C-alpha cells in the first residue's frame, strides 16, 4: 500500500535472516569441526524515475537522478572455512586435519559426504565409522580383532600393533578431499558437506602431499565460532531490526491519519 | 477543483518519496559499501498573477507581485558518497578501497559494473568473484591450486605463495576505477553501479597512484548511513506529511460547506 | 446502484478472507508440522467501454481504452510447504521427515491421511499411533511387549531390543509418501491432508532414496509460520480494509446528496 | 461476527490449556513419582471455499 | 497531427506510445508534432527542459 512499508519489510526479513544465522552459530558453539557463517547483504533494484545523466535540456544532463530503492535482502550465507583450534584427547580414534582437506564418509544413499568432524569409532565388524550416525569412512579401514594399539600416521597410513609381531601391520590408508572453493559446499547436516557446481570437482590424494593437510591422531578441531563476535553482531542486528519497525510504525500511523482526516 | 488541493497533493507526494528514501537507508544499515541517499526538494513554478517590478504608475513599480506557488516536489535522490567505517575481518578474500575508487566486475550482459563492495570469494575454477551473484572481477584473478596463502598488496598486486617455493607467485593486478561524480552513477542493485552521462568518463589505473585509493585486504567498508539522522528525518517527514493532510481536510470541509449553503 | 459500491464491496470481502488466513496462521503458531498459508489476490474482469487498439479513424488507433475493472477477490490460498525448524526432543517416538515426504495414517473411513506431524505414541495393543485421535500409522508398526528400546533408522527401519536377546530385532519399515505438488493436498484438519486431482499421484518409497526425505528420530518439525510476516500482513490488510470502507461511505454520502438535491 | 474472531478465540483457548499444562508441571516439581505432561496441538477443520484440485 | 492533416494545438500533456513507438495522445491517439520515435531497446525516457527527448 505504501512503498516504505515494503522496503521496511525487506529490512525486517533481512535482519531476521542475519539473526537466525548468528543464533545458529551460537547453538553450534561446541560442535566439532563446525564452520561459522555470515550473512551477506545487498541492496535490491532501484526504481528509475529520473534517469541520472539524462539530457535535461541541451548541453546539460541530470547529475543525480531520482532513483528509489526497493530495500535489501541477504543474498548469500557464506561459510567461513578457517581452521579451528585443536583439542587434545586421550582417544586414539579421533583425528584432525592440519590444513586443507575433508574426511570422506559413505552416506546411506551411496554418495560420498565430506566431513571435518574427526570423532570416529568402530562398529561390530571393526570398520572405522563416525561417532554420529555410523557412516563408514572411505576408503574402508577395518581393525583386526587381534590389534592391541591403533596408530594413524601423518600421511594417513593406518597401522596396528599385534600381540606377537614386531613392527606395525598396515591395515589401510586414509585419503582426504580438498576443494577449490569449500564455501560452495552444501551443508546436509550431521557435520557433513556435499559438492556443488560452485564448489568444484573433488580432488583426492594422500594427506601431507600436494597442499593437503596432515592427519593428526588423538586431536579434534573445535568450531571456529567467536562468541564475542556473535554476541556483538546480535546486538547490532537487533538495533537495525528496530530501525525498520519504526518505519512500519510510522507508515501505519500515516495511513491511519489519512483515513481519519481524508 | 481548488488550488490548495493540488498544492498539498504535491506536498504529500514529496514527503512520501522522502520517507521511502529514508526507509531504504534504514533497510541498508548493514549492507557493505552502501552509500546513503538524501532527497532534494525544490518548489514548483509560480503562477504570475501580478508581475513583480511591473510599472504601476510612472516612477513606481510593484515591490512584490502576487505570485502563487504550485507546491513542491523531490527533484533528485543524491547519493552521499562519503567514506564509511572499516570492518576488520579474518577473511583474506575481502578487500576495501581506502579512498576514491570502485571495483569493476563483469556483468552477464558483457558490460562492466562498478562496485564498492569488497566481499569476494572463489568460483569452481578459482576465479575471484563477488560473494553475491558470483560475477567475475575485472581483471580476472585466478588463484592456482598450488597456493597456500593469498596476499593482496596496497597497490592491488595479487600474489599467492606456492608450496615448496620460497618466492611469491604474482597472479594478477587489480585496477580500480574512479569517477569525477560517483553520485551520478546509476544504481542497478546488487551493490553495483553503471556509468551514466553525468557520471563522467571512467578513469582506470593502479590502486594507489593518480588519486586512486588503496586496496585493504582483510577489511570491509561499512555503510555510511546515520541511523540517528534517518530517524530524525523520519519524524520530520511524518509531520510535514500530516501538515498537508490538514490542508486537504480543511479544503474538503470548505467545499462541503459551500455545497450545502450555496 | 453505483459501480464503486460493487467494486469496493469486493475489496472488503477479499481483505476479510486474507485476514481470516492470517488469523489461522497465528492460531497454529505452535502446531507441529504446520504449513503457513498465503492469500493470492487477483483482479476481476474489466468492463470494455472503449476498445484499446480499436481504430480511431484511419492510420490511428486508440492507444489506451476506457476499461473499468470489476474489483478484486482472493482466488486461492497457497500452502507454503517450506521446511520448518527442527525441535530436539528426548522422546523416542516423535520423528521428523527431513525433506520431502509425508507420514501415512489410517483414517476411520479407510482412506490414508498424510501428516507432517510426527508426535506418535502407542495404544493398548502396542501399535504405533498418532498422539491425537490415535489413528494407526501405515504401515503397521507393532512394538513387541519384550522390547526395552525403540530405534528408527534414517531409512525408516524400526528396530527394538528384546530382553536377553542380542542383535536387535526388526519390527517393521516406515514408508513416506511424496507428492509433486504438496500444496494441492486438501487439509482436512487434525494435521492431516488428503490427495487431490492437483496434488499428484502418491509416490511411496523408502525415506531417503528417490528424492525422499529422511526420518529423524527424537526430532520434531515446528510450524514454518513467520510471526513477523503475519503481523505486518495484518497491518496492511487492516488498512486496505479501511480504505475500501471510505469509498462505500463516500458513495453513500453521494447518493444521499443526490436524493435531497435531485 | 467475523471469521478471524472465532479463529483467534481457538488460538487463545489452545494456549491457555498449554500454559495451564506447563504451570501444572512446575507445581509438581517436588511430587515424588510424577510424570510431566505436554500439550499436543492440532489444527481444526478447514472451510472448503474452492476445491484445491 | 489531426486525421484530416491539419495541426491541432493542445495544452493537455497526457501522452503515450502506439504500436510503432511514436509519441501520441492518450485519448484519440493522434501523433505529436514533431514525431518522437522511442526505440524498443530503451529502458527509460527523459524529456529535457527545452523539449529534447
Amino acid at each position: 500500500m505504501h512503498p516504505a512499508l515494503w522496503v521496511s519489510k525487506t529490512g525486517l526479513d533481512a535482519q531476521q535472516t542475519n539473526i537466525a544465522t548468528i543464533s545458529n552459530n551460537l547453538a553450534n558453539a561446541s560442535t566439532v569441526g563446525y564452520k561459522k557463517s555470515r550473512a551477506v547483504f545487498e541492496d535490491l533494484f532501484y526504481q528509475n524515475i529520473n534517469q541520472p545523466g539524462g539530457q535535461s535540456s541541451q548541453n546539460t544532463e541530470l547529475p543525480s537522478g531520482l532513483m528509489l530503492g526497493a530495500g535489501s535482502k541477504v543474498v548469500a550465507t557464506q561459510k567461513v572455512h578457517t581452521h579451528g583450534n585443536a583439542q587434545t584427547t586421550t582417544n586414539a580414534l579421533d583425528m584432525m586435519v592440519e590444513g586443507d582437506g575433508f574426511f570422506q564418509v559413505t552416506l546411506p544413499d551411496g554418495n560420498i559426504g565430506y566431513t571435518r568432524n574427526g570423532q570416529f569409532t568402530l562398529n561390530g565388524e571393526g570398520t572405522l565409522v563416525t561417532s554420529g550416525s555410523g557412516y563408514p569412512v572411505e576408503p574402508e579401514i577395518v581393525i583386526p580383532e587381534d590389534a592391541i594399539s591403533i596408530t594413524v600416521g601423518t600421511d594417513g597410513e593406518v597401522s596396528v600393533r599385534v600381540r606377537g609381531q614386531q613392527d606395525n601391520q598396515v591395515v589401510g590408508q586414509l585419503t582426504i578431499t580438498d576443494f577449490v572453493n569449500p564455501g560452495g559446499l552444501e551443508p546436509i547436516g550431521q557435520n557433513l558437506y556435499l559438492p556443488t557446481g560452485a564448489s568444484g570437482d573433488p580432488q583426492e590424494g594422500v594427506p601431507g602431499l600436494d597442499g593437503l593437510g596432515e592427519i593428526r591422531q588423538s586431536m579434534l578441531e573445535a568450531s571456529n565460532v567467536n562468541v564475542t563476535e556473535e554476541l556483538v553482531n546480535m546486538i547490532e542486528a537487533q538495533r537495525v531490526y528496530e530501525m525498520n519497525s519504526k518505519v512500519i510504525s510510522s507508515v501505519d500511523k500515516m495511513m491511519s491519519f489519512v483515513n481519519q482526516q481524508l
